[PDB]
């Protein structure tokens, strides 16, 4: 029964789920003073061509867009990862108002959503095996800003309408990821979690530092999904972030300037 409210929200979560107070939570605030660049880290490998998307989902907590990982077709690579990380799905945190909804933050700075691309780590086999590994997940995370239309998000708000509530799924093959993606790769790293329960300390997180543009209407339709199953009262899927988490005994690193 974990959610956003007020009853079931981030600040409840430690109860069923003690990491949530743990070494290495997500997300972060990430302060560019004190990120240090690192010279070492290995060009950043993001390999889409060949991705096969599948189907999109309404799951009560976020839209996840799927795609088939039973082989290596949609990959990421280099930077800060050692093998081959199979992207898996993606989804979108969101808010209210244009002025919170991102999960990671920039010298506090929030933006109006954040994207995250779920990739793990085919020397474990499967994803539920990765996410009990440290090194089992790569999260490459996109922050969203409003301004201009992003083309490349159009066919995935278009469909929102057939998913509107919880538990709804749609058809969505032949999607090209490489769409979402701003034009430079510069990124900051941390060891880190996942952003909603189980908040499994099992991810690389690898969040670039160009925001995609989105229009407000782009984003007005995410607003108008609904977290409840159909023929329950309607409740807006908004606001399905989770604040930053305390830094701890880590550094973030940089792979530019
Ligand atoms: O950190 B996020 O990318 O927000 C979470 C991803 C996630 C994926 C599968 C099961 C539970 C959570
Ligand atoms: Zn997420």
């Amino acid at each position: 029964h974990w959610g956003y409210g007020k009853h079931n929200g981030p600040e409840h979560w430690h109860k069923d789920f003690p990491i949530a107070k743990g070494e290495r939570q997500s997300p972060v605030d990430i302060d560019t003073h004190t990120a240090k660049y690192d010279p070492s880290l290995k060009p950043l490998s993001v390999s889409y061509d060949q991705a096969t998307s599948l189907r999109i989902l309404n799951n009560g907590h976020a839209f996840n867009v799927e795609f088939d990982d039973s082989q290596d077709k949609a990959v990421l690579k280099g930077g800060p990862l050692d093998g081959t990380y199979r992207l898996i799905q993606f989804h979108f945190h969101w808010g209210s108002l244009d002025g919170q909804g991102s999960e990671h933050t920039v010298d506090k700075k929030k933006y109006a959503a954040e994207l995250h691309l779920v990739h793990w780590n085919t020397k474990y086999g499967d994803f539920g095996k990765a996410v009990q590994q440290p090194d089992g997940l790569a999260v490459l995370g996109i922050f969203l800003k409003v301004g201009s239309a992003k083309p490349g998000l159009q066919k995935v708000v278009d469909v929102l309408d057939s998913i509107k509530t919880k538990g709804k799924s749609a058809d969505f093959t032949n999607f090209d990821p490489r769409g979402l993606l701003p034009e430079s790769l510069d990124y900051w790293t941390y060891p880190g979690s996942l952003t909603t329960p189980p908040l499994l300390e099992c991810v690389t997180w690898i969040v670039l530092k160009e925001p995609i543009s989105v229009s407000s209407e782009q984003v007005l339709k995410f607003r108008k999904l609904n977290f409840n199953g159909e023929g329950e009262p309607e409740e807006l899927m908004v606001d399905n972030w989770r604040p930053a988490q305390p830094l701890k005994n880590r550094q973030i690193k940089a792979s530019f300037k």
